């Protein structure tokens, strides 16, 4: 329903922009979308799903 960006995401998550590229990489962090080659975006719904899950570890 909703794409974040990068700031909203920053906003949401108090990690840097190279941890979560380095989780996303290591596949433990939602994948970003690219929307164009030039623009990038956040699933909200993935985003509270890995919120959730790191409350329940």
């Amino acid at each position: 329903k909703t794409l974040i960006n990068r700031k909203k995401l920053l906003e949401m998550i108090p990690l840097s922009t190279r941890t979560i590229y380095n989780l996303e990489q290591r596949g433990d962090f939602p994948r970003r979308i690219a929307l164009t080659s030039r623009n990038v975006a956040w699933d909200l719904s993935e985003v509270e799903e890995w919120i959730e899950a790191r409350k329940s570890s």
